[PDB]
């Protein structure tokens, strides 16, 4: 039994998730594709409305071909992440600078949390509806070990959307001014998540699940730093980042993120 | 043991083939790709193919066709494929001396009736029987699901294991068909076809064992007869489909029939340059 606010807090996040998560990627169009890292090698599949199936197999040892597509696809995911935060009441009340700082530090993490919901552990494929991404002693790349472990927990929709709230309202993000207001918000999401697990998962397989989930968020925070550095090493060599990704990567706060600033003011 | 004219007759067709047959399809670019109604779905089910497209880096794009507007996806591509092939078929005839000396209308009539047949003969050279795939260099076409006469023709012709000289002689016999619609020089073309047929019959005797290839010439002639029937069949199927869904290129519309040189001005223009 949750409090009348904890129940109201989850319904707001679940409604926020339903309104902003395009699980089928139906509105994901006008993206780049390979024209006619070694652990994260993926094979792109693209199904059509008529039932046709395009399949792209990347070449072997010679790798920057799929990055333009993965940049466009991740940008579309982050646009839904922005809209997810805009409809949360606790997020819109924050200053416009903290909304940019929180979305800068939680862009990658909230994308991963949504990808794990469409990840297939048995087939190794990220079933993104229209598109699919199938992989080619391999769960050492922290990106994939995180997804396989998180998928093993078999979390609910309420638990996934609560991890997004805890990751979004991180008080120790670079540039956050209201560090105490964000920390007060983050504590309530963790309390609601801890209370939800106790009321709906009495099984022994889900023992210490809240501490496991919090440990995943800490690991995902470390993987966020690793991948951001790995992608800046490639951007320095081969420019592949989208205009919105350059603002996140850091390539006066609202003046350096004019796209993020405009998206936070439009009607959600 | 061929005559010096039969020897020079083959040397001209081989030079004709090597100048106009892009066996690697290196110059086939800028083609379309996948982005009375009941009478169409028949042949489409028999000729369902999966397109493969390799890249310079080694990447492989593959298009699997949608299972049973459903099969109209490969039509724009195969129209560009057929058009590119036929333009090389036109260039093949434009360098043959016996073809240039014919009237400009008889040249159009021969190319109209032998367009499909000469295109199949070149497609059989790049067909892989054990894998069932037309290996067109960067492009590949593998079918799924020998009942279709066009498929039975390719499997039977590939089993004969003909030479490059025997393939180019089949193109000469099929090109110089005197009974094509609109041909005026029935006496000249029929005598030309006999000269190529005699050379093919004499080539098999002089360059192959006698008893094992005793009826190889008659088998080849039987293939051209069966291929002549498939040319009629396939032309009717695509006229039923083109009338419903336009997929034919302007050069294909002239062949399909959609004053002789004025109704085939594109084919005429390609014969003048
Ligand atoms: C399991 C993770 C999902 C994805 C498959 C569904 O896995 C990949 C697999 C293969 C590849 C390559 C090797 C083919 C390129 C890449 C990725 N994944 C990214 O490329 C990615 N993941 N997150 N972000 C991201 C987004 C962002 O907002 C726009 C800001 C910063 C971001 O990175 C700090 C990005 C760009
Ligand atoms: C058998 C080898 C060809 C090709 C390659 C594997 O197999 C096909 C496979 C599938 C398909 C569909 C049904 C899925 C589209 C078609 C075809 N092949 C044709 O559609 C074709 N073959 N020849 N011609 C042709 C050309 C011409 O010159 C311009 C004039 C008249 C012609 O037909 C009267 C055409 C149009």
């Amino acid at each position: 039994g949750l409090t009348e606010e904890q129940r109201m807090m989850i319904r707001e996040l679940m409604d926020a998730q339903m309104k902003t998560f395009d699980t089928t990627f139906s509105h994901f169009k006008n993206f780049r594709l390979p024209g006619v890292l070694c652990s994260l090698k993926v094979s792109l599949q693209l199904r059509g409305e008529d039932g046709s199936v395009w399949n792209y197999k990347p070449p072997a040892d010679s790798i920057f071909s799929l990055l333009p597509h993965m940049a466009d696809m991740s940008t579309y995911m982050f646009k839904g992440i922005i809209s997810f935060a805009k409809v949360i009441s606790y997020f819109r009340d924050l200053p416009i600078e903290d909304q940019i700082s929180l979305l800068k530090g939680a862009a990658f993490e909230l994308c991963q949390l949504r990808f794990n919901t469409v990840f297939n552990a048995e087939t190794g494929t990220w079933e993104c509806g229209r598109l699919s991404y199938c992989l080619e002693q391999l769960l050492l790349e922290p990106m994939l070990k995180f997804h396989y472990m998180l998928k093993k927990l078999q979390l609910h929709e309420e638990e996934y959307v609560l991890m997004q709230a805890i990751s979004l309202f991180s008080p120790d993000r670079p540039g956050v001014l209201q560090h105490r207001v964000v920390d007060q918000l983050q504590e309530q999401f963790a309390i609601t998540l801890k209370s939800y697990i106790e009321c709906n998962r009495p099984q022994p397989a889900h023992r210490f699940l809240f501490l496991k989930i919090m440990a995943m968020l800490t690991e995902l925070r470390s993987i966020n730093a690793q991948h951001t550095q790995r992608l800046l090493r490639i951007q320095d060599i081969h420019p592949f980042a989208t205009p919105l990704m350059q603002e996140l990567f850091g390539i006066s706060l609202t003046e350096r993120h004019k796209i993020l600033h405009r998206l936070l003011q439009e009607g959600s």
